[PDB]
């Protein structure tokens, strides 16, 4: 039963790749995204309706952008949980025992940290991607004087620094997750 366990756990793995391989691309789009908004932002400062009305739909496409990189990093969390709770099994039945059930405890209790750190990496995610919504509603209001839009350009970029930050730190905690799960299928082999 613990090698059947164990396989519920990489299907379910790999439907967490998959997901969180739509999370990077989400919030890779979303920055490349918010770079050109603050770029048009910058040249509404200096400069026009038609530069008023592409500040309007470019902020406007990168919040439905930020909404699905927030509905796609609760998705994970959602199903981190499923991963603990099949892992909870696991830890029962394996403890039920032979030394191949001693090296499943150890890549059990790193899959646990793993995981851990990983919903860390989407809680800060999801924040940065709540504040990337607030900035662009914010850009929409003051479109409809130079230096609050220039400052308004300038945090919009610090958001993009941080986004960059979080893409580093979500591509990070893939590999972690990649490497437990192929340690648990050549220990069951």
């Amino acid at each position: 039963e613990v090698a059947e366990e164990i396989l519920r756990l990489l299907r379910e793995h790999e439907e967490l790749l998959r997901e969180h391989e739509r999370l990077l691309k989400e919030a890779r789009e979303l920055a490349e995204r918010l770079e050109e908004l603050a770029r048009r932002l910058e040249e509404l400062a200096r400069r026009d309706e038609e530069a008023v009305r592409q500040v309007e739909e470019a902020a406007r496409e990168a919040e439905r952008v930020a909404r699905e990189l927030e509905k796609s990093a609760r998705r994970l969390q959602e199903s981190i949980r499923e991963l603990r709770r099949l892992l909870k099994e696991l830890r029962e039945l394996l403890r039920e025992l032979r030394k191949i059930a001693e090296e499943l405890e150890r890549i059990a209790e790193e899959a646990q940290r793993i995981l851990e750190e990983t919903e860390r990496i989407l809680r800060e995610t999801v924040r940065i991607a709540q504040e990337a919504v607030r900035l662009l509603q914010e850009a929409r209001r003051r479109a409809k004087g130079s230096e609050e839009i220039e400052k308004l350009a300038r945090e919009i970029k610090r958001a993009v620094e941080e986004l960059q930050k979080a893409l580093e730190e979500n591509e990070r905690a893939i590999r972690l997750n990649k490497e437990a799960a192929r340690k648990f299928e050549e220990a069951v082999e």
